[PDB]
């Protein structure tokens, strides 16, 4: 169950639903039900998750 480092894993049959890959920093594939990816977001594959966003490392903080 290492394969998707997430606390909330939605886990379906396991090959059943669609995943995402978040790139970011990390590049870890989701399940979009498991950080529940908005299909705006799922659409343009853009899926930032929190490490790669507070790791991202800004211009201001
Ligand atoms: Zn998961
Ligand atoms: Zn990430």
């Amino acid at each position: 169950s290492h394969m998707c480092p997430a606390v909330s894993c939605l886990q379906p049959e396991g090959d059943e639903v669609d995943w995402v890959q978040c790139d970011g920093s990390c590049n870890q594939w989701f399940h979009q039900v498991c950080v529940g990816v908005s299909p705006e977001m799922a659409e343009k594959e853009d899926y930032i998750c929190v490490r790669c966003t507070v790791k991202d490392a800004p211009s201001r903080k």
